[PDB]
This record gives C-alpha cells, structure tokens and sequence, in this order.
C-alpha cells in the first residue's frame, strides 16, 4: 500500500471558495479536484461540491484540521480512501 | 483499514428513481450521493448515473441483495472500495 | 482484497479521444467511465476528464505503458485505488 491517500470531501456550494482558499495554502498538496454531485442524506437531497484531495499520510491531521475551520458553521461529509499509486504519465 | 467501505454502482438512468428509493429505505445508510457519468463498454458507449453509497461492510450483503432486485431487468455495475476513515467536519 | 484495481487519470480535454481509443483496444478491459472535473494545481486551475479503469493488476503495466504513450506531449495525474470486490447486478 501508499504513504499518499485521497481525502473525499462533500462540501456545501457556499464554503467552496472558502475550502479552494485552504488548500491552495497548504504546501504538502501539489494539486486537487472538485466536481459537482448530487447528495442524499437525512431525507432530504441537495447539490454539492466534491472536492478530492491526494496528500500524503502524514499530513492527514493537518489537512482535516485545516479544513475543520472552513466548515466551522457548515458541516462537510468526508471520507479517506487508500491509493497503491499515484503519479504522472507522460 | 475500516468496516466502513464504499459501494460504487454505474446504473442506467431508467432505474435511477428505483434505486433511490430503495436506498433511501435501508436504516444502515445515513446518505449516499449520485452524479451522472460517461460510460463505455462491449465498443459502444452512453450516459449513467453513478452512485456512491458509504455503508458498513457488515451490511454489504444486505445492501447489494437490495440493489439486485431493482435491476432485475437492468444490470448494473458495481465495485467496493476500501474506506480508511470517513466522517464529518465541523 | 483484489486482483482488480481502478485507474484514475486526469487527461486534458485534448487527449480525451486518443485516451479513448487506446482504451476500446485494450482486451484485458471489459469498460470504462469517464466524466468532466475541475482541477487545480501549481497555482492555476481548469477543467479535465476523468476516466476510471477498471482493469486487472496483472495488466497494470501494461495499461500505464499504453496510455504514456497518447500523453507523450500532455501529461496526465494518475491513481490507482484497490477494490475489494466488482461485478454486476442483476
């Protein structure tokens, strides 16, 4: 397995600027992606942003952390999920 | 690793409502979310609608015998994927 | 876990079809996704495809060597995810 594992993140569309702002910042991340989904829960449904965020493991605490203040007043759905590699093909 | 694991399921978009509903029935679940996507396959391609369900993998049984019957007619593809640790951010 | 694994890759808009006829050739590949997500990186930001690929870890090298060659003047951010279980419902 890897060092390197992707954050999900389902985040409201009105702290999405907020959540760019933070991790743009954070210089363990080389990059990151954000689509639009649609999402369940309770129900109720809505529109959402999903962000996804390759970073190291270790970094982990910083980045939830750092992501915990954006969402202060707006609770967001996240998840982590193992990668066994990652990279660039050229 | 986690029991919290992921249920990816590519289902056509006639179905779509049906395993909505079904979803939204299963008390295991605290939510799930759904975007469309492009899918190819044998080539000859389309559009789908791409579910995501988070759920313990103690219920993954439970909740692919559920899904196997709204797509009685229509089959879907699906994969699990491992959870490292999910939950919400405040 | 599995034998089969899921290949992210992030491709510009402009590769997307040699991406994809690559992919209609391979034999060890039953289908593939694929969907439009915004990316950032270092920063500036735009909007790619990302394809998802299903495929044997056994053909891994196989499916990287084949794709470096379409991204031999555009490189392309990849993932590889494990998964636990795939199939079809019905």
């Amino acid at each position: 397995m890897s060092t390197e594992q992707l954050l999900v993140l389902i985040a409201q569309n009105d702290i999405k600027d907020d959540i760019v702002d933070t991790l743009i910042e954070l210089e363990f991340l080389s990059g990151f992606s954000l689509g639009n989904i649609c999402g369940f829960s309770r129900e109720g449904y809505r529109e959402f942003c999903k962000f996804e965020i390759m970073h190291p493991a270790a970094q982990q605490a910083a980045l939830l952390t750092a992501l915990a203040l954006v969402c202060k007043h707006n609770p967001c759905r996240y998840w982590i999920m193992p990668i066994y590699q990652n990279g660039t093909l050229s």
